[PDB]
């Protein structure tokens, strides 16, 4: 019994909604069925699952994935010696590392269909991401601390791994202290350490703690720039291309004015 995308997206939301106690009427067209699965798959916490779930989800995600507008590194144009500035969906980016802004039980995001980036990166790449994770807490014995960076397999993302990192958070309406800064600067130190011991040849950051985490945007670009280049001046690393991937407009503008003003 070879499937079909819809028999596997069927099959999918099936088996989930076996393990849940609610009863949900199954949707019928292809925004409520999909969005069910990212929802089903987004709420589940950490528990043995079938190698037949397991076949099942990568043949169907790792097609998804194929089917996007996908960017090679390559494909970037806007380049300032190794650093990159790219707007796009960091999912369709394939980047050897791509990071992560996670929160600090490291599992990613539970809740259903939530547009933050953890979400958005776990719900692409498979519940074996929630489950790498849950492994490293588990031994680790305590949630994560802000600053470090932990890097996994991609699964069925267009990227090879990702880095998880765990960004300051600014008070509504309140300034960023040295410590803020300090524990910014150590989330891109982190990342660009590990990817550099694992001899990756590109590593793709989002806007760490800019989006819900409220740090203003041009001092957190100012943060990422400074970090990225005193890093490429101090170090010898196996990285080719350091990626600024932004998300917004206003990210665009921002990096476009400190990288390349001038
Ligand atoms: N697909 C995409 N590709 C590239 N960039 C994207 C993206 N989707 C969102 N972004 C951008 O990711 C950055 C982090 O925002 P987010 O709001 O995801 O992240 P932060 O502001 O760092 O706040 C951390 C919380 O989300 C975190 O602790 C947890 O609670 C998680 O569960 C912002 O610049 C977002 O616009
Ligand atoms: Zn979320």
């Amino acid at each position: 019994g070879p499937m079909n995308n819809d028999e596997q997206l069927e099959f999918l939301i099936n088996y989930l909604l076996d393990e849940r106690s609610e009863s949900i009427d199954i949707p019928k067209t292809f925004s409520e069925k999909r969005n069910l699965l990212r929802s089903l798959m987004n709420m589940r916490h950490p528990s043995n699952i079938s190698e037949e779930f397991l076949r099942i989800q990568d043949e169907f995600l790792s097609r998804e994935t194929a089917n996007k507008n996908l960017t090679s590194v390559e494909d970037i144009s806007l380049s300032s010696g190794k650093i990159m500035l790219w707007q796009g969906d960091i999912t369709t980016l394939s980047a050897d590392a791509i990071v992560n802004a996670a929160n600090s039980k490291l599992l990613g995001c539970f809740i259903p269909m939530h547009n933050c980036i953890d979400n958005i990166i776990h719900s692409a790449s498979g519940l074996q991401l929630r489950e790498e994770c849950n492994r490293m807490i588990m031994l680790q014995g305590g949630d994560e601390d802000v600053g470090k960076a932990k890097i996994t397999n991609a699964y069925n993302l267009p990227s090879k791994y990702v880095v998880h990192t765990v960004g300051p958070s600014i008070e509504r309406g309140m300034r960023v202290s040295s410590d803020d800064v300090k524990k910014l600067e150590r989330c891109y130190n982190s990342c660009l350490e590990l990817a550099s011991e694992y001899k990756l040849n590109s590593i793709a950051f989002c806007c760490i703690s800019t989006g819900v985490f409220n740090f203003p945007q041009k001092k957190a670009a100012e943060i990422a720039i400074r970090t990225v280049k005193d890093f490429l001046n101090s170090n010898e690393t196996s990285l080719n291309h350091i990626i600024f991937d932004v998300f917004t407009d206003k990210d665009y503008d921002i990096y476009k004015k400190l990288l390349f003003g001038n």
